[PDB]
């Protein structure tokens, strides 16, 4: 493999970007940590565009709609972004559910969502009719989603596992991501964690929408023109985002203001465990911008 | 090896049964199923006392503490049984946490108990110091315990994650049943759903007390002597029971009232995966009586 984990810098800087049409960006840990922008981050992204590449942006966090995913963005200090240039995991769970759901156009079968009101929104925008939602004049629940629920309780998990004893029933998950880490030092459980309760109980393994599946790349590509050999993505998080590259095609690059840790890529290659080692490293993707 | 799921009928049965010692049986699926009592199981355990042989019982149900435990027995029709010959994951979470739990003598640690009333009533009934009980005129946690928690949400998961943040912090689940069917057909989730999220979001493995465990029949033999090579071992989940057994050095029953099926039992002797398949099967333990 070439993934080597070599760190980005000089001549090889500037021929990697150059021949880069186009960067996939994670936002978490890469642009921002908490509520603080990493310092020339925003400038990047200006140069990106003034040397004519494409910038596209692909998060696995469920918790908000896109319009306030947009405002994320600008809250932090990135400016003109246009809305359809952010991809979610609560986008893309969307939009495979539409292709996915099983049952008759004609009265549809309804989700059964663990997750919050933004989770909820982008699936009531795709056309989705969810459980517990008001009823005609109760619907056969066709799909569970698991999603990121600060709500999710025992209860919540018993009702999912009574929907999933149809095995025609669909089992998605927003995404697998075990923690995250706070802008106060502690932890918050992930998604995965709950989906790891849901596919314990109900003995089903999930469809995971978000990264390290391809799935994203698929949305992506549905709405733009990407060659995914000519694409860097750059992310914090090996198992999530340096994977999602390797399995998509991409160069990938880890940026050392998130999750990962440099000594794992070095541990992970070591151990011949190529497709969780980027190619490339910076220590914030600042670093980047002299290449342009 | 020598398990090979054979009926255990006849002669077999009754030179099987005139070696044992003792038998060792879970409770649930095997005595009883709900509110009713196999039929001729109160009869074998009657039988089993009177041609001298001991009965104890092995339960990884840890909602009730002992005295309510014997009530459940009493109130399904089994009778004079001792307290004593009972044994669940709660009495042994409690006595494992005891033996384990790090710190001074002198103030001790507290532990944060994911569970129900009668798992707290069994912890401190051992001693143990509980994290929300009232402090003196917070103690620092020392173990996350997750037992089977009713009331389990996102806010508690988020708490045990603090917790376990120290290393020294230990990890202790009453079982990993991934959940049970009801009596109404239906299921519900278990420990081993709980214990999932709380250790995929911790990153934590945790130690576990129930079957398949040996733990649990190290509790016993603290109690009684019994000899495993002539002790036989009764239950009706494979991957707990079974496999309880065959760790222990015990002669394995299968029966059928219960979760597993006698074809995933051959399905696992076909697949060479010795562990999970009986010695001998029953359809239901009255088969057992006649061998007496
Ligand atoms: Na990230
Ligand atoms: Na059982």
């Amino acid at each position: 493999s070439l993934a080597r984990c070599e760190r980005l810098r000089g001549a090889a800087l500037r021929d990697v970007l150059g021949r880069a049409q186009g960067v996939l960006f994670d936002c978490d840990g890469v642009l921002w940590n908490g509520e603080r922008a990493v310092p020339g981050a925003p400038e990047l992204l200006e140069r990106l565009a003034r040397a004519g590449k494409a910038a596209l942006f692909v998060s696995n966090n469920s918790r908000r709609a896109r319009p306030e995913l947009a405002l994320r963005f600008a809250r932090l200090g990135f400016g003109g972004l246009r809305a359809e240039q952010l991809f979610s995991s609560a986008l893309c769970a969307a939009r495979l559910l539409r292709q996915r759901l099983p049952g008759p156009p004609d009265a549809p079968g309804a989700v059964f969502v663990l997750g919050g009101e933004g989770l909820r929104a982008e699936l009531r925008a795709a056309g989705l009719r969810l459980a517990g939602d008001p009823s005609a004049g109760a619907p056969r629940v066709r799909a569970v989603l698991v999603g990121y629920d600060e709500h999710f309780s025992f209860a919540k998990l018993r009702e999912a596992c009574a929907h999933l004893r149809d095995p025609e029933c669909l089992l998605v998950a927003t995404d697998r991501d075990p923690w995250h880490p706070l802008s106060d030092g502690s932890r918050t459980p992930g998604t995965g964690s709950l989906a790891a309760a849901v596919e314990t109980a109900s003995g089903r393994q999930a469809l995971v929408v978000g990264k390290p599946s391809p799935y994203m790349f698929e949305c992506i590509t549905e709405n733009f023109s990407i060659d995914p050999a000519r694409t860097l993505m750059v992310g914090d998080r090996l198992e999530t985002d340096i994977l999602f590259g390797h399995r998509c095609g991409m160069t990938t690059v880890l940026t050392l203001t998130g999750v990962s840790r440099l000594e794992e890529a070095q541990a992970y290659l070591a151990a011949g465990q190529h497709d969780l080692v980027p190619h490339y490293y910076v220590e914030s993707i600042a670093d980047l911008t002299e290449g342009l």
